């Protein structure tokens, strides 16, 4: 084959291979972020339930509920870091991705090139996606645990007021 | 799974190699070609050079529209090799980060060979690159000299023409 044939058959390999490790990677990362998600989500039900027993636990069984909620953090935290691991290799499999597409522009395999733009369009928008479901998910976390802080600082005023009229 | 991940890592280092080794090839040929065509415009500049005094204006002429068109070509090689050496630095990128996805997968072994076949890639075309630069100063050292002694030439004609100017003159008392 001439020299343009083996140029173009060479970014073509590039691309699919590129294209591939771009797939896979968003793939782990979307199944990473959803994890988390899940852990974030399930941290959240614990500070309502905590919230809702406020009052109602003898000393020991708060201290255990209190255990639970600092293991579904560690559950949460370990999600996150390994998901933002993920989306470092991600970030890399997009700028491979980037840099194969301008390759086969500069050989005039422009199909390649259109084809690898229109997907790490596509993996950047469902990466975006994933991201505000996971934002959703941190805010009723925030929102839970600014009701139990709330509601914490009424219970600890409530049993100084009666720990001084009792006195 | 990091199992399917350090497969595909493995294609795209070896994927970017194979297209950095054939527009390393690509570029080498064109860096050639314009050298080849810049070694033609030199040796014409010389051989210009050393007809000067033996050449009539219309022979002078010829060998002018010669260069005219050998000048032509070199830029034309040029324009080439320029664009050769734009998709070579796009596989060297390509490859660079290659070798940054196999180090952040753990294809560690994948990484270092991708860096080692860059070096040897960039070594072989800046050797091949200033063959070519040392080309474009033997060109300019020989335009200087043509210049100089057209110039000198030019002067010799006119003194040539002037004296026998007066000596026909005095003929015809």
């Amino acid at each position: 084959l001439s020299s343009e044939a083996l140029m173009r058959r060479a970014v073509s390999l590039v691309t699919d291979s590129t294209s591939t490790f771009l797939s896979q990677t968003t793939y782990a990362l979307i199944e990473a972020i959803t994890e988390y998600t899940k852990a974030v989500y399930t941290l959240t039900s614990l500070y309502r339930q905590y919230t809702s027993l406020l009052g109602k636990m003898n000393s020991e069984e708060e201290d255990e509920v209190w255990q639970v909620i600092i293991g579904a953090r560690a559950e949460m935290t370990s999600k996150h870091q390994e998901y933002l691991k993920l989306e470092t290799t991600w970030m890399t499999a997009v700028g491979l991705s980037e840099m194969a597409a301008e390759a086969a522009y500069q050989t005039g395999a422009d199909q390649a090139s259109i084809t690898a733009r229109n997907h790490i369009q596509l993996v950047k928008l469902q990466v975006e996606e994933v991201h505000q479901l996971s934002r959703k998910a941190e805010t009723k976390l925030a929102e839970a645990q600014i009701e139990e802080l709330r509601q914490k600082t009424q219970e600890e005023g409530e049993e100084r007021a009666e720990s001084e009229q009792e006195a």
